[PDB]
């Protein structure tokens, strides 16, 4: 499964229900772009 | 002192070791903002 | 071009060049989410 | 006043209203904790 040996995982916790989304928000959104990032060019 | 109480508590997984300090560095500054909000006017 | 008529555009001054740079990371993260976001299911 | 001579001053263009606030928030955010890091010890 190409082996979660990427970078260091870590954790982070969030006061707030509504708030705590959000975070998780922005943390997809990059990973999104990291998806087209390690995308071959061409 | 005060009791824990607050908005329910949550946490998220953050890969990337630079980049999980960036998302704690939000989280603090609107825990710091909280601060100076519910000081009391006047 | 499907005009740019989508939500009101706005701007945001950020003091500090390097900070200025990852606001404007999380901007493009979240309309890449977007992109993605109106694509058609099935 | 100090002067405004701090780190060069930058801009984002953010589309959504209610997104715009957001991207606001985070940077009063990060504006607040300069205020009391630059606050001398002691």
């Amino acid at each position: 499964k190409k082996k979660p040996l990427d970078g260091e995982y870590f954790t982070l916790q969030i006061r707030g229900r509504e708030r705590f989304e959000m975070f998780r928000e922005l943390n997809e959104a990059l990973e999104l772009k990291d998806a087209q990032a390690g995308k071959e060019p061409g």
